[PDB]
């Protein structure tokens, strides 16, 4: 007899004999489960470890929220499905334009794939903007798919998402967008899915407030990782096929003092080459946000038309702080990016500094505790681990993130 399996983005996914997750833990920098193992308080990741395969694996670069989380779900890097940053700028036009809207998602997801050969499937996001990029392909009209996110849950609909109003279904209320319980919503919502809707394939990612707030082993960094090894126990104990991996780590951004420790591009670029002759664009969050959350260890740049990208680079890389620049061509081949969708240059910053644009009018900071970010090589680590025995799964850097789901299938077939 021949095996089932489902081919998507050119990879081979066999059919789960038992229902198969990936567990996205937003900017769970490794430190944070030791940290919480070590403390006694995530007894079932623990023995997890122990009975089952613990490796670290490779993020997408740039290691943002959205072009990870898309990478899992399509098991591809953004070179194939073109979700690279949160917007790009056309420079005809001069516009810049949202890259998080389901009609830019070039690839079919995994989650599709499924669906489609006639799969269960269940997603789940802290986020709604998110839910919608992850859900593109989804059918709602056969029983056979749910898709919401704890934020909107309350707005869930039979048609749209595949249940009707999940904040009444499960029975917590919407949670605040700023809140560690947005992403404890997701696990309870999860576990709930695993024995009630017997998904197939489920997918669960959360946000990385707790993570920008918090460095890992402090009280409330505990609490969060103690609060999702619960959950945890249940999926486990339900007997699912579980990867738990993360969309890109976290690390400290700031100064002695405390204060962000931020190198100004777009600045340079304008005594350089005149002012804004050239657009630095900060693809880790929306173009309107200037408040700290914009401040990132990854961006790109578009250069005025003839003028000499590869010593623009080299004035760029001889700053403190700057550790990789690249031009189009080479980051697009380097980080597996698409080159109609980034700019002519590439900019990573070292472990502790981030990329802004201008102090012109500036980019006034917003909370108080001090910063921490990612987008750089130095947040492409992630933890993968897998609550079965893979003897044969590879580490980093062969491992990457977004081959969660190729696992969780394996393992679960
Ligand atoms: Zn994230
Ligand atoms: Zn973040």
């Amino acid at each position: 007899m021949s095996k089932i399996s489902v081919t998507v983005n050119g990879r081979r996914y066999p059919w789960p004999r038992v229902p198969a997750i990936a567990v996205c833990l937003d900017g769970c920098e490794p430190a944070y489960l030791d940290a919480a193992i070590d403390a006694g308080l995530m007894p079932a990741l623990k023995r997890i470890k122990e009975r089952g395969a613990v490796r670290l694996a490779h993020s997408v670069i740039p290691s943002f929220t959205n072009p990870n989380n898309l990478s899992i779900a399509t098991g591809s890097p953004p070179a194939v499905h073109g979700i690279c940053g949160n917007y790009l700028y056309e420079p005809s036009t001069g516009e810049e334009v949202m890259m998080n809207d389901p009609k830019f998602l070039r690839a079919p997801t995994i989650f599709q794939a499924f669906y489609d050969a006639g799969a269960r499937v269940a997603v789940v996001t802290a986020k709604d903007k998110l839910r919608a990029l992850l859900g593109k392909g989804l059918r709602f009209d056969e029983g056979r798919a749910v898709c919401f996110s704890s934020e909107k849950s309350d707005k869930a609909t039979r048609a749209e998402h595949g249940i009707d109003n999940a904040s009444a279904w499960l029975g917590r209320p919407v949670p605040e967008v700023y809140s560690a319980a947005l992403s404890e919503f997701v696990f309870a919502a999860g576990v709930k899915l695993l024995r009630e809707f017997r998904p197939d394939i489920m997918y669960l990612t959360t946000t990385d407030y707790v993570q920008h707030k918090y460095a890992p082993g402090v009280p409330e960094a505990n609490s969060f990782y103690e609060m999702f090894d619960r959950y945890l126990a249940e999926l486990d104990g339900l007997g699912a096929a579980i990867v738990v991996t993360a969309d890109h780590g976290m690390k400290p951004k700031h100064k002695a003092d405390g204060s962000p420790d931020v190198i100004y591009v777009q600045d340079l670029l304008d005594e350089w080459l005149g002012k804004d002759a050239a657009r630095v664009i900060l693809p880790i969050t929306d173009p309107y946000v200037v408040h700290h959350g914009a401040l990132g260890s990854f961006a790109t740049a578009y250069l005025p038309d003839g003028c000499d990208r590869s010593e623009i680079m080299a004035r760029l890389k001889a700053i403190q702080g700057v550790d990789v620049v690249l031009g189009r061509e080479e980051a697009c081949r380097r980080f597996e990016l698409p080159e109609d969708r980034i700019g002519d240059i590439v900019l990573v910053s070292s472990e502790n500094k981030t990329l802004g644009t201008s102090e012109h009018r500036h980019d006034l900071a917003a909370l108080d505790e001090p910063l921490r970010s990612h987008g750089g090589l130095t947040e492409q680590e992630v933890p993968f681990i897998v609550n079965r025995v893979l003897p044969e799964l590879p580490n980093a850097p062969r491992l990457r993130n977004f081959d969660a789901f190729f696992y969780a299938v394996t393992a679960a077939a």
